[PDB]
C-alpha cells in the first residue's frame, strides 16, 4: 500500500490510469450495456463510462484502488522500472474512446509475470475481503 512513487509521474499515472479507465469503459461496453444511475449489469445500468479524472472516488473508486496499486507494487515486484515515457473500428454505445491501437504495441514474458503476481496480491486481498 504505502510504496512511495516518483513525483513526476503522479498526474502521468492518473492519465495512464485514464488510458486504463477508457479501456475500463471499453471492456464493459463490449458486454453490450449502457450508462445508468445504479451499477446493474443486466439492466443496462453501468455508471463507470465516465473517464478517470472526470468522476470522483465513488464511480471511479474501483479502478483508482486497483490501477494505483497495480503501479505501486510494479516498481517493487522484485524487478526494476522507472521513468521511460509519457502517459501514452467498433462504434460503441455512447462514447468511443480509443486513443491508441494497443495491438500495434507489444507485451513480453516479464510483463505478464508481474501481472499474475499483482493478480496474486489483489486476489489475496479479495481473500482478505472474503474472510467474513
Amino acid at each position: 500500500s504505502q510504496i512511495v512513487l516518483p513525483p513526476h509521474l503522479e498526474r502521468i499515472r492518473e492519465k495512464l490510469a485514464e488510458n486504463i479507465h477508457e479501456l475500463w469503459v471499453m471492456n464493459k461496453i463490449e458486454l453490450g450495456w449502457q450508462y445508468g444511475p445504479v451499477r446493474d449489469d443486466n439492466k443496462r445500468q453501468h455508471p463507470c463510462l465516465v473517464e478517470f479524472s472526470k468522476l470522483p472516488e465513488q464511480e471511479r473508486n474501483y479502478n483508482l484502488q486497483m490501477s494505483l496499486e497495480t503501479l505501486k507494487t510494479l516498481l517493487a515486484l522484485g524487478c526494476h522500472v522507472g521513468i521511460s515515457d509519457e502517459h501514452a473500428y467498433q462504434l460503441t454505445s455512447g462514447y468511443k474512446p480509443a486513443p491508441m491501437d494497443l495491438s500495434f504495441i507489444k507485451l513480453t514474458p516479464s510483463q505478464e509475470a508481474m501481472v499474475d503476481k499483482l493478480a496474486e496480491n489483489a486476489h489475496n486481498v479479495w481473500a482478505r475481503d472474503r474472510i467474513r
